[PDB]
């Protein structure tokens, strides 16, 4: 974990976290702690305006998580879209 990334979700504009804070909301309305499941996540993408397939979602997930949780919160769901927004050198 680099300060590469980090610094990638910092660099979001404010208007960015604050209309996908509310989707964010609408995954974990069903969760039972207030937080996205991986196993809903393709749902929550094909609302969203994505098209993640169902081999990357955990995979993605599981590999940008590192509180070893499972769930994608705040913190991991917005490192697993700068992601796919920049990838590669
Ligand atoms: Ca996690």
């Amino acid at each position: 974990m680099d300060d590469i990334y980090k610094a990638a979700v910092e660099q979001l504009t404010e208007e960015q976290k604050n209309e996908f804070k509310a989707a964010f909301d609408i995954f974990v309305l069903g969760a039972e702690d207030g937080c996205i499941s991986t196993k809903e996540l393709g749902k929550v993408m094909r609302m969203l305006g994505q098209n993640p397939t169902p081999e990357e979602l955990q995979e993605m997930i599981d590999e940008v998580d590192e509180d070893g949780s499972g769930t994608v919160d705040f913190d991991e769901f917005l490192v697993m879209m700068v992601r796919c927004m920049k990838d590669d050198s």
